[PDB]
């Protein structure tokens, strides 16, 4: 239609929902961890994904401005526990010299304690926006937030980002808990989760659907996971980490 008019009023009217997905630790951790991810209420309330205007809204300079809204309102309903929130960033906040500013000064309007949320960058941009998303990283470690980089470990070497950013969780690419049968596949995501852990970086491994993954994973050492299998997305956060 006009997805940009829809975007631009439903950044001034409240219309979208945020869901969340449950990050569950093996290890032993007491934080009640979730994901948070966004969907757009169309004119009829009807939840749109971000497949459908994600990318439009960037070309249309909206994708810091949905940035804001996910991580002001992130901090509100978590304010509302030991619970944090792992928040997306798309590239455009990367970019953004106004972002950290910004940050440091929502965080002080809510009283947030420390360790309450921690910023996903996607390994793509990780890599595209390098200098950026060291600079935003190092600022952000500063403000007492954390960081990860998801859709980790498809880049041709993906650990020489690592040498340059501040990021305590990677999240690795939903590819690799595909073929788990295949002892190959069982193979590389071993490899991948230990290569993690020798940089003391907390490995987190999605789309667990499957109790055969869930325990492979579990064997490999993962330090969380995530996926349908545990909880899907939700518009609540009860999940029992207990
Ligand atoms: N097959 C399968 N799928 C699962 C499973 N568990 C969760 N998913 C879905 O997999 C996608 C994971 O997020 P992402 O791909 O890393 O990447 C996200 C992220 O790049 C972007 N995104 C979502 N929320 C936000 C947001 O608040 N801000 C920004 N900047 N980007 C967002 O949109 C992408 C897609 O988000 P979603 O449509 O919510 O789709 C999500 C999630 O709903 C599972 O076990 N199996």
């Amino acid at each position: 239609g006009d997805v940009i008019a829809i975007l631009q009023q439903a950044l001034e009217t409240n219309s979208f929902r945020l869901l969340f997905q449950p990050v569950i630790s093996l290890r032993g951790d007491s934080h009640e961890n979730y994901e948070v991810l966004l969907r757009l209420l169309n004119p009829q309330g009807q939840e749109v994904p971000p497949a459908e205007f994600l990318h439009a809204a960037k070309e249309a300079g909206l994708a810091e401005k949905i940035d804001r809204w996910v991580i002001l309102n992130s901090i509100k309903l978590l304010a509302e526990h030991q619970t944090k929130l792992f928040v997306h960033l798309s590239s455009a906040s990367l970019q953004d010299p106004g972002l950290l500013p910004w940050l440091g000064v929502a965080l002080k309007a809510a009283r947030l304690p420390p360790e309450s949320l921690v910023f996903q960058i996607s390994e793509a941009d990780a890599t595209s926006y390098l200098k950026q998303a060291k600079q935003l990283t190092q600022g952000l470690a500063t403000l007492h937030c954390q960081a990860a980089i998801s859709q980790f470990g498809c880049s041709l070497n993906p650990f020489n980002a690592l040498k340059h950013l501040t990021v305590q969780f990677i999240k690795i690419d939903g590819s690799f808990v595909q073929d788990l049968n295949q002892v190959e596949n069982q193979e590389i995501l071993k490899g991948l989760i230990a290569e993690l852990h020798e940089q003391q970086k907390l490995s987190i491994v999605p789309f667990v659907e499957s109790a055969s993954v869930l325990a492979t994973l579990w064997q490999a050492g993962a330090t969380y996971i995530q996926g349908y299998y545990l909880q899907g997305p939700s518009q609540a956060m009860d999940y029992d980490f207990s």
